[PDB]
């Protein structure tokens, strides 16, 4: 029985305040439908002004598998879902059965699948539907995972934008897309929601390849305003060269802190684009915000404090029509305002300030701890003796591991909001002080915004700034928007840039000890989004001093993993997926053919600038290895470039008759899936490795 | 005679308004010193409170060459100039003699060489000095080149900041650094100002390797506020772990339009950093602003409209009202009050200012940007659905002639590279329009998360025009476009075209016009089009014959060596090949072939394998106008995929721009420095051939 889960979900929701917010009649309706479980016999007549064409969910028992699959495919196509991008296993008969079992406990939600079925609900009962969605999320994101609180924050906004305006004819764009689950539910994607953030399933972000209701997809913030202005200006130019559409952008307080968002706001006002900007004010700018920083728990930004006090303001100074602070969780008042905007027309850009609420084997080779925990522990140890370490983060204190540092040394942490560019330049200016050590913690994907500051402001001036790069390699369920696979490819193009790519926690400790002791080098350390390897794995597989000796023994000193005449093949591993190479090598030697006609050596590279050419020439010229295969956890242009270019410098292929091969993550969007599945997709896992090495050995003898 | 130049400069400067701005006494002093040329005999007593220790500029005749060089080196070192970073020829005896000749015509400027010598001038005569600088720039930038109007815009700001505050103890940071010539003049670098934006001379931007008075180098806008906040927070943390110094940032209206500047402003207010922000309001946001865009000549930004409780007051800033920037007395009053007191809160001093008041035989006068403009206008004549965008670089990108004639077709977004790329991408999802984004190579470095995450990930068919690719020249290392192929080549769903001459550029433009399903990048170089003397179809046929179709330049048994050229430096390879065969040894033991590659994605492996398996070439050398990770990566990796080097006895070499800061110099000198010129090419190829036989 699943009813106990729904009862517990309802208990977790404060039902008493429903009366005060809405009214006695609304409270009674909600209590009867969702608490007393009293459903009318003809509730469709009571709650809907017109009859609704039901889905194939209620005619499932009368279908064979082939016909049922064809019918569900046609239904998804007619509701705008590009079903060919979803694996068929998802829309089978059993999955639809499970979804029906879930939806039977939702009298109004089980009968709504498209905006047309939404508009047949009586307006006065809109809060009731808003309650059902609230339970549904609590049942789905609990099982599949993803962003939760932000979805509840803007539930009424999505509901009312679907109810009132005519999408997809009218353009509506969200900012980060991690809170638009309700938008997906009422646009034809409800039945597939059990496949959230899996292989060939529903993404956690809006995608222009899932449906037509997703005008622009994003996972990086501060993008909605520019995107919606582009939509408005294109739809204005098309008519000019020959605007009944309503262009709406929903951006939160945190998103507006980003520079691109501010530029877009300024330009939207400047051009006077008839865009409604729903500023979702919720009190959260960074992740998280309750953490104590150098500026307290206050949300980051003078705009945030000004708007909280104002609850002429900033928007009015920028020549915006301002509708006062309107509750975002009140369907009545927001309905009034949005319906007025619909019936009328925007004669100038308008900001609808809205207040909302937020709080209200493979497995045996990885332990529970994370590399970021190791980073935090080392930084705490180094802070215990030296207080001149300054940490910065672009609104990612929790992910970067700085929260435990901000609590204990609040004056040592600067949370600049979503200000990657500002974070880099600020930290660089703070690193010019020889009496301070500055470490900047930023994700691999977010450094793509600040590469220009890394090059122009940090690399030209040789400023000794330490940059900690988190979430490097394959992230997992977040998707292609969060793929940290461009670190070595863009950092390796710069001089003065020491780059360290630890594979296990020991190399991470040594890299951070070097960064602590170093005072004249800009050092980047690539921390993977991965658990630390197990000690048993380190001993069995990896086979694993004063200041001057350590510094001499660390920089550019690669670690040796494994060391009719056989052909000798050496693999140069750079990155964090060395475990795949080790297991592939352990698997290959079982077969007699390769174990008789070949021998293998594995060399672990921890550096990209400078490179350990001594180890390369030890393998090439001393032990006379034949084949050379690189293995990097990065896309093209990384370690393969440096290894190939060093060999081309010295013309080793002519000298030693070397066959060369390269293995790296493919240059195709690594879609949302698990980390193991992501390894399997790019064919970089153990079995794919053994297959590829066998093919290469047996193709070039 | 040099006096005629000074007379012409005096005529070019409006001296009548000096009376109205300052007063009759100041007008009389200015007219007597600078117009009437009535210089007293003991004017140092009249104008200065204390005596000034003169430089070796007056005792130059008493020295030999070596002793004078040592003395001037010591003088430069004691005035803060890191003279070891400047070529010795710039402080020879003759250069100092010429600078002395120039300075003798400046009664007060010849006697001032450092802040200490500046503070000995009477306050009432500060306008007089402010006039001298105005002439001096009018004489030096005219000879050396660089940014001119912006320096005159903030002349009083720099002069007064030097006069009033204790630099370099107090931290003062400018935004872009193209406006700080007066700051360089009165910090010990005046004598070297003839070597402006030359090889091993003084830069056109503030550099932390030229002097201690430069606290943060610039070149990309929107950086001053973050840098000054970093300085303030470091100075605060040092004291906390154990602020008498004044932290001042001078940022203009255009600089604040950039997103990083806005974030820095918000965060400075948020943390209550005691920073004085001199908002240089001049009415100029983009380059230029008089161009007729979709919004006319109006300066870009609602902040510009609001200014030119305010926005600053809403952001919890102390606001001193609009103060004139060319009035020395009023700004002196305000800044002197700030000095005598001390900021108890972040303060924005709104200030209003004013803005308007052979190698050679192989290049013609036309620039590839002109070709781009002509082609785009020709295409606009038949189709009106072409939309152009640029981040505040209409003149440089070549869009001015497009904005003037099709104002509804151009969106000048200010310094909004990120906004420009995302805006254009969202505008490119409309299948009824063609969107071309024009952006410089270095400025595109700010727009990378949007190129990857927003444009390439969603396969949006946006055309991007990259200007100033390769070596730019006098602008310096901050403007080096040597990362286009290294960061764009890591892109699926991305066609990249790197024309070497105008014909390939026009073909790329025709493809981008006809194409409707690909994101196409075209690398226009900062170079003139090649001379026609040097060089000497339907839609489906052209599209088939263009994409991934490289061009052939030139094509005991001789060893055969082939060079794969990618980029815009093909003329160097052509001349190197023409020169190398003159020697009998190489012309007997080798034969050469040159293949011009125009595409990084998709690649013309047909031409590669034609040279590698049909004509049976032996050696392979790549040549690109880009840094590491560009074409060399793709060529080497393709050869590694097919294992051609092992099976077919290949020697491989690569020639690309060095990964070291290419300092400010001429384009020819910049080619010489990276050893990528003709003579260096012949030397390198000879060495490689004769080292691996
Ligand atoms: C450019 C960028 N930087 C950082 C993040 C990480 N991030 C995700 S949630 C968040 C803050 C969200 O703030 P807001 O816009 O108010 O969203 P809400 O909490 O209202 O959903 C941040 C910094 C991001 N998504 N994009
Ligand atoms: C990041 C960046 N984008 C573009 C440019 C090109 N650019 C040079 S001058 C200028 C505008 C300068 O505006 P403002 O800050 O008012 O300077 P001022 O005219 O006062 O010297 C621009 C966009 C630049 N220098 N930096
Ligand atoms: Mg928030
Ligand atoms: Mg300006």
């Amino acid at each position: 029985d699943i009813g106990k889960y729904f009862k517990q979900i309802n208990t977790f929701i404060n039902i008493d305040e429903y009366k005060t917010i809405y009214g006695d009649e609304i409270y009674k309706e909600i209590y009867e439908l969702y608490v007393e479980r009293n459903i009318p016999e003809y509730y469709e007549r009571k709650y809907f002004s017109e009859d609704i064409k039901k889905s194939v969910l209620f005619d499932i028992d009368k279908y064979n598998d082939v016909e049922f699959e064809k019918a569900i495919k046609e239904e998804f196509i007619n509701n705008g879902v590009y079903i060919n991008n979803i694996d068929n296993t998802y829309y089978k008969k059993e999955n639809i059965l499970i979804m029906k079992k879930i939806l039977h406990y939702f009298p109004l939600l089980k009968l709504i699948n498209n905006p047309s079925d939404l508009k047949k609900l009586k307006k006065q009962y809109l809060p009731l539907l808003a309650h059902e969605l609230k339970i549904f999320l609590f049942f789905i994101v609990n099982i599949t995972g993803g962003h939760f609180s932000s979805v509840l924050s803007s539930l009424e906004i999505q509901l009312l934008l679907l109810y009132i305006f005519n999408q997809p004819y009218d353009n509506v764009i969200y900012d980060i897309g991690h809170q638009a689950y309700v938008h997906k539910i009422l646009t034809g994607r409800k039945l597939l929601f059990l496949s959230l953030r899996n292989k060939k399933g529903i993404s956690g972000f809006l995608n222009i390849f899932e449906s037509i209701y997703d005008k622009f997809g994003a996972g990086h913030s501060s993008t909605s305003l520019s995107a919606i202005q582009g939509y408005y200006e294109a739809e204005w130019q098309v008519k000019n060269k020959e605007v009944d559409k309503v262009h709406i952008a929903i951006i939160g307080d945190g998103g507006l802190t980003g520079g691109m968002a501010l530029e877009a706001l300024n330009y939207i006002s400047f051009l006077n684009s008839k865009i409604l900007i729903i500023y979702n004010d919720n009190g959260q700018v960074s992740l998280p915000t309750n953490a104590v920083s150098i500026s307290g728990n206050r949300p980051i930004g003078s705009i945030s404090d000004h708007l909280h006090y104002f609850v002429n303001n900033i928007f009015e100074n920028l020549n915006y029509d301002y509708i006062g602070v309107v509750n975002g969780n009140n369907t009545e008042e927001l309905f009034k305002v949005l319906n007025n905007i619909k019936e009328n027309k925007l004669k100038r850009a308008t900001v609808l300030h809205v207040r909302t609420k937020k709080s209200n084997k493979y497995e045996d080779m990885f332990s529970k701890e994370t590399f970021t925990d190791i980073y935090t522990n080392e930084m705490l140890k180094y802070l215990k003796k030296d207080r001149n370490i300054i940490f910065l983060s672009p609104a990612m204190l929790g992910g970067s591991g700085l929260v435990k540092i901000s609590e204990r040394y609040p004056n040592n942490v600067y949370d600049v909001g979503i200000a990657e560019q500002h974070s880099v330049t600020f930290a660089a200016a703070m690193a010019m002080n020889k009496k301070l050590k500055i470490q900047l913690c930023i994700y691999s994907t977010f450094l793509q915004r600040a590469y220009d500051q890394i090059i122009h402001d940090l690399n030209l001036q040789n400023i000794p700034l330490k940059v900690i790069i988190g979430r490097s390699g394959l992230v997992g369920e977040d998707g292609a928007t969060h793929q940290g696979i461009y670190d070595l490819s863009y950092l390796g193009t710069l001089n003065n840039a020491y780059i360290i790519s630890p594979s296990n926690q020991v190399d991470l400790k040594r890299a951070l000890r070097f960064a602590y002791l170093d005072k004249d080098h800009s050092v980047y350390i690539r921390i993977p989004r991965m658990n630390i390897l197990s000690d048993k794995y380190m001993k069995g597989y990896l086979n694993i001093m004063d200041d001057d000796n350590f510094i001499k023994s660390f920089i550019g000193k690669s670690r040796i993993i494994k060391m009719t005449k056989k052909k000798k093949v050496c693999i140069f591993n750079m990155g964090s997926m060395l475990f795949n190479v080790i297991n592939a090598i352990k698997e290959i030697e079982k077969e007699q053919y390769i174990s008789h006609n070949y021998s293998f050596s594995i060399v672990d590279m921890i550096f990209l600038n400078p490179l350990d050419k001594n180890m390369i020439d030890h393998v090439i010229k001393q032990n006379k290895h034949q084949y050379l295969i690189t293995y990097e956890d990065n896309t093209i242009g990384g370690f393969s470039t440096h290894f190939n270019n060093y060999l081309i410098e010295n013309n080793y292929i002519t000298k030693h008759n070397l066959y060369v091969h390269n293995i790296y993550l493919s240059n195709e969007p690594i879609e949302h899936a698990s980390f193991k599945d992501q390894q399997e997709v790019v064919k970089m896992d153990k079995c794919s490795l053994v297959n590829r090495i066998k093919n290469y050995l047996k193709n070039n003898p």
